[PDB]
């Protein structure tokens, strides 16, 4: 991956201006798209530890879901190696992207109730924040336009960022390098696990059982508590797989293809996509 990304064929829209930075969305429209359509939309947030990464990461998945009739887009957002930001600022940007899509739904040919948030690792954390973590919104935006996505598709997300009240040991990962200094809030306020509650949008999660960066057990524990609150939260283990297994180009694109087929199935299940 490179940054800045190259996104051939995508329509570029600035979704947020903050600190003289123009944050872009890269939009892939389906065949036969028209503004009066009411399609489902999916917004991908790249991974990179809230420090690096590129919107090109989910370019293959954008093209797949646009081919299936969705308005698919990859959002840029601020990251620590490029901008003086902390995790909470990344959350603000992710929420700004969902709110912008909803706000512009009529010009995008999108149903404002069928907006899917998706991402990998830190970007999966951001997607989860847009469905369940309160607040952390851009202070000057219209908060009467909801920034909450209507579903989520998460690729080995980070979902626990605090260890308080939390169950048993959680090992020391070098990416928690006292990143508490680069969270920008008290850790619970950016930790999806600590905002589990009834009435949340449905999601599906793909995670490798041999993930040594984000322990699978944190995700299993998250999914169990979400189910207990009545939420549809499907965790699909990829047996023996490592962090990042799902990316285009990893393996023989087998996990890549499988996650797309399962994500597709999930979107047909919840009514956001017609069968093939």
């Amino acid at each position: 991956l490179r940054y800045p990304p190259e996104m051939p064929g995508a329509e570029v829209k600035v979704y947020k201006k903050v600190d003289n930075v123009d944050l872009k969305l890269y939009i892939y429209k389906p065949a036969d798209w028209k503004p009066a359509d009411r399609r489902s939309a999916i917004v991908f947030f790249f991974g990179g530890g809230w420090q690096s990464g590129s919107p090109a990461q989910f370019r293959p998945q954008c093209e797949y879901f646009a081919g299936r009739g969705m308005v698919a887009m990859a959002a840029d957002y601020r990251v620590g190696s490029r901008h003086n930001v902390k995790v909470a600022d990344c959350v603000a940007d992710a929420k700004s992207a969902i709110r912008w899509v909803r706000q512009h739904a009529a010009e995008l040919g999108v149903d404002p109730q069928k907006i899917v948030a998706s991402g990998g690792s830190a970007g999966g954390h951001l997607a989860a924040c847009t469905v369940m973590v309160p607040d952390l919104e851009a202070p000057e935006e219209d908060h009467t336009i909801s920034s909450q996505a209507n579903a989520a598709i998460l690729f080995n997300p980070v979902l626990i960022l605090s260890r308080e009240g939390l169950k048993d040991h959680v090992p020391r990962q070098d990416w928690e390098e006292r990143l508490r200094e680069r969270l920008g809030t008290e850790p619970k306020a950016v930790s999806p696990y600590h905002h589990i509650r009834a009435g949340l949008p449905p999601m599906i999660i793909f995670h490798g059982t041999a993930d040594n960066t984000v322990p699978f057990e944190t995700i299993r524990l998250f999914a169990e508590a979400m189910k207990k609150a009545g939420n549809r939260c499907e965790l699909v283990p990829f047996e023996g797989a490592a962090h990042g297994f799902f990316n285009f180009g990893r393996g023989d694109n087998l996990a890549y293809q499988k996650t797309l087929e399962l994500a597709d199935e999930f979107l047909v299940e919840i009514g956001f996509l017609a069968p093939k």
